[PDB]
């Protein structure tokens, strides 16, 4: 009978990719249905490039996608429509913000699986060693912090030490942190919702200017190249107090053999001041029937059960990933494991969203200027003020034309 074939999450990242493959085995089990895995690259737009060639052939060589939460714009044509296969009780079950994001002029281009928002994860071992009661809330108590701790921990002779970690490569996830830090100075949101490009102001220079500062200080000089694992490997390996990134870091930090088990806490990312507003980038990922599979009802059916309570709490559980139903955060078992999730439910529910909505289609072009952009700053090649304006100028040219 038909093959399933999943292109899902990247084993290069975490255990996500290995507990997906799982997750489908069981399914295929489940309902007597073979299946096949196809894994992907590491960072999510080299992910969406592998996946373009498959969409622009028309393949029938995969019949599921996990999209990220800034795809469906891009990806709408290469989706089936899955709001016929919902009744509205069941759709209502995930996030309302999820399923308008992965609608695009009506169709539901996928179904919300796990998100994600941007947190700071912090040594406690280190912070009161150091006598701090609290993690930082502003950027410069981060980096007061940092440059306290990182002298003592080299003084003490640990040479790998640094004050934070981050995502500073040129890619999607530097977008990710160069939101955040923007929006977190009073900067905006680069390009608003309305599609004004705001992004040329001194409260967004600030904030990349900020950034710089950090590079070779209370950062590693190799931060500049940094996507989330690299990040997670040094803080996870007992070499950072600080790191922003997403919530699976977590579970990976408590595994049996981490030497970092039990010692560390998760909080919002810091700001500039107490008047700005909490910074948490919106990430996640979907899942999407592809419009060239040749067994949609039977694809449909895996994405079903993929972003079923019981799938999504077996994530949550064992991988430290949100959720997309409510009503797993009042799970008694999802809160005992991630008690976190507790505190931080209205961070992710007012994370601030890259501007993918008032971009559409053309969403990977703006962001490649944006990360490059940043990525200028960050290496110490212009500084914030120019970096602002080159690129206004570059995202007024790229969405020049385009109405949302
Ligand atoms: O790099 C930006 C990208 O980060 C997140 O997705 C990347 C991977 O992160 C995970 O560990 C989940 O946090 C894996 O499951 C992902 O493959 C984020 O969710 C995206 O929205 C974002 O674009």
């Amino acid at each position: 009978g038909p093959v399933i074939r999943v292109a899902g999450d990247s084993t290069a990242v975490g255990e996500g990719g290995r507990w997906m493959k799982e997750m489908v085995e069981a399914w295929g089990k489940k309902t007597g249905t073979r299946v096949e895995y196809i894994d992907s690259p590491a960072d999510t737009n080299d992910r969406l490039a592998l996946y373009q060639q498959y969409w622009a052939a028309r393949s029938p060589d995969v019949d599921v996608y996990m999209i990220d939460v800034i795809w469906p714009g891009i990806v709408a044509p290469h989706a089936l429509d899955l709001k016929p296969y919902l009744t509205e009780a069941e759709l209502k079950e995930f996030f309302p913000r999820i399923v308008q994001n992965n609608t695009i002029r009506g169709k539901l281009t996928s179904l919300p699986f796990f998100t994600d928002a941007g947190i700071l994860y912090y040594r406690k071992d280190l912070l009161e060693k150091y006598g701090y009661t609290s993690p930082p809330r502003t950027w410069n108590e981060l980096e007061q912090m940092a440059e306290r701790v990182m002298e003592g921990e080299r003084r003490a002779g640990n040479r790998d030490f640094w004050g934070f970690v981050f995502q500073g490569k040129p890619y999607e996830g530097l977008t990710c942190d160069a939101l955040e830090w923007i929006y977190s100075h009073g900067g905006g949101r680069i390009v608003e919702p309305d599609g004004t490009i705001s992004v040329n102001n001194g409260r967004a220079a600030l904030a990349l200017n900020r950034a710089h500062g950090w590079v070779g200080r209370i950062a590693p000089q190799g931060v500049t190249s940094y996507a989330e694992e690299e990040a997670r490997n040094v803080w996870q390996q007992g070499n950072s107090l600080f790191m922003r990134n997403w919530p699976y870091a977590y579970a990976l930090g408590q595994a049996e053999g981490s030497p970092i088990r039990g010692k560390f806490g998760v909080t919002v990312l810091p700001k500039a001041s107490a008047d700005a507003p909490n910074a948490a980038t919106l990430g996640g990922w979907q899942l999407m029937v592809s419009a060239y599979s040749r067994y949609p009802k039977e694809a449909v059916d895996l994405v079903k059960y993929l972003a079923s309570y019981e799938v999504q709490k077996d994530n949550a559980v064992r991988l430290s990933r949100l959720p997309t139903r409510p009503a797993l955060y009042t799970d008694r078992d999802v809160l005992a494991r991630n008690p976190w999730f507790r505190d931080l439910l209205p961070v992710f529910q007012n994370a601030v969203s890259r501007p993918s909505d008032v971009a559409g289609a053309r969403y990977n072009q703006v962001s490649e200027a944006i990360w490059t952009e940043v990525h200028s700053v960050l290496t110490g090649r212009k500084k914030g003020e120019q970096a602002v304006r080159d690129l206004e100028a570059r995202i007024r040219r790229i969405l020049r034309h385009h109405h949302h």
